[PDB]
């Protein structure tokens, strides 16, 4: 059972500019993951300090990169606190709704896309290399669950029944054709070196083999 949704005109505008608008320097869609995943991180760790249970679904905190060059996936896991049905469906796009208005703002007022981070809308600068985004999360207080969206204005929202995760976050990027230059291992280093060089959790690149 799979429930779709028509995401806000605003957050739809948001990801149309970010497809169709030719930006060059689209290796900071890395850097906001990255640093979207050490938000979710912090919170987790933030409220054990007063709930040590709340760790039970897991006591590691970190960041894996894993590069899939077979399936054309990039993926970023965190075991940071997770997300709620009721966050991926409304909750979140309620709060980027006005960091996506003044994001647009600030476009025509002189800033380019890599500021988008400053607008706590930087999940949707996945969208610079990737063609379809899948997110399966898993949060204390309720199921797993995946949420997909391949742009064009909606998302589905689905109880996820494949591996379990225990708690935190799995972003899968199904990458562009021309963007393949994020699976390769010299890559992915240089970017996170060099935008994520400074997160107070260990991030670790999966190679292949
Ligand atoms: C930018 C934001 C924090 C809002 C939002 C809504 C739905 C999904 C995500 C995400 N997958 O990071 C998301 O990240």
């Amino acid at each position: 059972e799979v429930e779709t949704f028509a995401f806000q005109a605003e957050i739809a505008q948001l990801m149309s500019l970010i497809i169709n608008t030719f930006y060059s320097n689209k290796e900071i869609f890395l850097r906001e993951l990255i640093s979207n995943s050490s938000d979710a991180l912090d919170k987790i760790r933030y409220e054990s300090l007063t709930d040590p249970s709340k760790l039970d679904s897991g006591k590691e905190l970190h960041i894996n990169l894993i590069p899939n060059k077979q399936d054309r996936t990039l993926t970023i896991v965190d075991t940071g606190i997770g997300m709620t049905k009721a966050d991926l469906i409304n909750n979140l796009g309620t709060i980027a709704k006005s960091g996506t208005k003044a994001f647009m703002e600030a476009l025509q007022a002189g800033a380019d896309i890599s500021m988008i981070g400053q607008f706590g809308v930087g999940f949707y600068s996945a969208y610079l290399v990737a063609e379809k985004v899948t997110v399966i999360t898993k949060h204390n207080d309720d199921e797993q669950y995946a949420w997909e969206s391949s742009a064009g204005g909606s998302f589905t929202v689905r109880t996820d029944t494949g591996e379990p995760m225990g708690r935190g976050t799995k972003v899968i990027l199904h990458l562009k054709e021309d963007q393949t230059e994020y699976l390769e291992e010299r890559r992915i280093k240089e970017i996170v070196k060099k935008h994520s060089q400074f997160i107070g959790y260990p991030i670790t690149l999966f190679v292949e083999k």
